[PDB]
C-alpha cells in the first residue's frame, strides 16, 4: 500500500517504517526532524531492505501535505507526528496544541482535500484519566489528562471521531499506546532523545551507560506491590508490527477503531531497573526521590480487542526490551550522527 508516515525518522515511526518495508510497502516518510535526524533514514533503509522516500516538512503545512498526499497516491496515513514532552508542555501549552491539535487538523484537512481516508493515529494510555479501574479497557469511557500534552491528544481523538461520523467511508484507528521501549534488535536503531531523558529506560540507559550518576525513583510510597510506580512496558518492535497489521487489516474498513496497544502486564520502577542492571552486567544506580507530580500509581492494558480482532500480541520479553536497549544505547551512545 501507499503509505505516509508523518514522524516517521521519529522514534516509534523509524521502527515501524522498518516493518512496513519488510511487508514490502512504498513508504513516504514527513518530518520537520524536530526531535530526530536525517542520519536514521539510512538505516531505516538498511534495515527496511527497501528504500523509503523522506519530505522534510511540517504537519502543520496543509498545502504541502495536500500535495504530498496527491503526489504519491497515498492509500493510508500514520500519524505519529506531534511534540511529546509531558513537563514542558505544562511550560508551552500553546505549542502542544498547535502541533498535535493543529497539527493533526491540518494533516486531515488535506487528507480531505486529497481524497485520503485511511488513517492511524498514535494515541495515548493518559486518555484513561485518572480511572480506578485496571486494566484499562476501550469501552470505559476517556477521563480528564492532567497535563495538555494529554489534553491535545484526547482533543483530537475527539476531532477525528466526529470527522468520521461525518465522512462515514473514513478508517480511523486509534491506538493507544501505553510504556514504549527498547530498539531494534540488530541495536543499529533506537530511542534518541535530545538532552536529560524524560523516560524511565532512557533515563536508566543513561546511567547504566556512565553519563549519569542515579537514577531518581519518583516515588516508593505508591500503593504498589514494592510501592514504586507500575506501568505496561511494551518493546517499540511489538509495537511497529502492530501498526502494520493495523494498517493492512483496517483500510477502508468504516468506522474508528480504538485498540489498546500493551503487552497487558504491568512491571513496576525496581523490575525495570533489575531487568536492566541483569542486561548490562551490573548495578544500575538508584535512589528514591519524591512523587513526580502528575503521576499515577499504576496501570496497564487489557489488550484483548487486539488480539481478538487483528490477530496481534506482543511477542518480546521485559528482558529483551532491556536487552535491546542497552545494546543500542551501548553501540551508539552518542546516538545518530549529526
Ligand atoms: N514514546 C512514548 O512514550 C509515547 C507514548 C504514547 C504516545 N506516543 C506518541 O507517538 C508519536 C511518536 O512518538 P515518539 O517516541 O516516536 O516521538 P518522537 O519525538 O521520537 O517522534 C516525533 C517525530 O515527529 C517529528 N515532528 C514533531 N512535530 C512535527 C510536526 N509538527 N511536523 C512534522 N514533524 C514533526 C519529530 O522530529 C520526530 O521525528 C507521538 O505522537 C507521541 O505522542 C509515544
Ligand atoms: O527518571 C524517571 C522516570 C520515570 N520514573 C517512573 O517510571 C514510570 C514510567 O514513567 P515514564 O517513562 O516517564 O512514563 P509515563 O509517565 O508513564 O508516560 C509516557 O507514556 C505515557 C502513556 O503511558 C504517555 O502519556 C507519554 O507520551 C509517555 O512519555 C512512572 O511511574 C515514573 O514515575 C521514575 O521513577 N524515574
Ligand atoms: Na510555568
Ligand atoms: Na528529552
Amino acid at each position: 500500500m501507499r503509505v505516509l508516515v508523518t514522524g516517521g525518522s521519529g522514534y516509534i515511526g523509524s521502527h515501524t517504517c522498518v516493518q512496513l518495508l519488510q511487508n514490502g510497502h512504498d513508504v513516504i516518510i514527513l518530518d520537520n526532524l524536530c526531535n530526530s535526524k536525517r542520519s536514521v533514514l539510512p538505516v531505516i533503509e538498511r534495515l527496511g531492505g527497501k528504500h523509503p522516500t523522506f519530505v522534510e516538512g511540517d504537519i502543520r503545512n496543509e498545502a504541502l501535505m495536500t500535495e504530498i498526499l496527491h503526489d504519491h497516491a497515498i492509500d493510508t496515513v500514520i500519524h505519529f507526528a506531534g511534540l511529546k514532552a509531558v513537563g514542558e508542555s505544562v511550560q508551552k501549552p500553546l505549542e502542544y496544541y498547535d502541533n498535535n491539535v493543529n497539527g493533526t487538523l491540518r494533516l486531515i484537512s488535506a487528507m480531505r482535500a486529497a481524497n485520503v481516508k485511511n488513517f492511524i493515529f498514535s494515541s495515548t494510555a493518559t486518555v484513561y484519566g485518572d480511572n480506578p479501574k485496571i486494566p484499562y479497557v476501550e469501552s470505559f469511557p476517556t477521563g480528564t489528562p492532567q497535563s495538555p500534552y494529554g489534553k491535545s491528544k484526547l482533543m483530537v481523538e475527539q476531532i477525528l471521531t466526529d470527522l468520521q461520523k461525518a465522512q462515514p467511508d473514513w478508517s480511523i484507528a486509534l491506538l493507544r499506546y501505553f510504556n514504549p521501549v527498547g530498539a531494534h534488535p540488530s541495536g543499529d536503531m533506537g530511542e534518541d532523545p535530545q538532552g536529560i531523558p524524560n523516560n524511565l529506560m532512557p533515563y536508566i540507559a543513561q546511567v547504566a551507560v556512565g553519563r549519569r550518576d542515579s537514577l531518581a525513583i519518583f516515588g516508593n510510597d505508591y500503593p504498589t506491590e514494592d510501592g514504586t510506580g507500575v506501568r505496561d512496558y511494551i518493546h517499540v518492535m511489538d509495537l511497529a508490527d502492530g501498526h502494520v497489521v493495523a494498517m493492512e487489516k483496517l483500510a477502508n474498513k468504516p468506522g474508528v477503531h480504538i485498540y489498546n496497544l500493551g503487552a497487558g502486564v504491568g512491571n513496576s520502577v525496581l523490575d525495570v531497573v533489575n531487568a536492566f542492571s541483569k542486561a548490562c552486567g551490573k548495578p544500575v544506580n538508584y535512589h528514591f526521590a519524591p512523587r513526580r507530580e502528575g503521576d499515577l500509581p499504576a496501570y496497564w492494558a487489557d489488550a484483548s480487542k487486539a488480539d481478538r480482532e487483528l490477530n496481534w500480541r506482543v511477542t518480546r520479553t521485559l528482558d529483551e526490551m532491556a536487552q535491546d536497549t542497552w545494546h543500542w544505547q551501548s553501540r551508539h551512545p552518542q546516538g545518530y550522527p549529526d
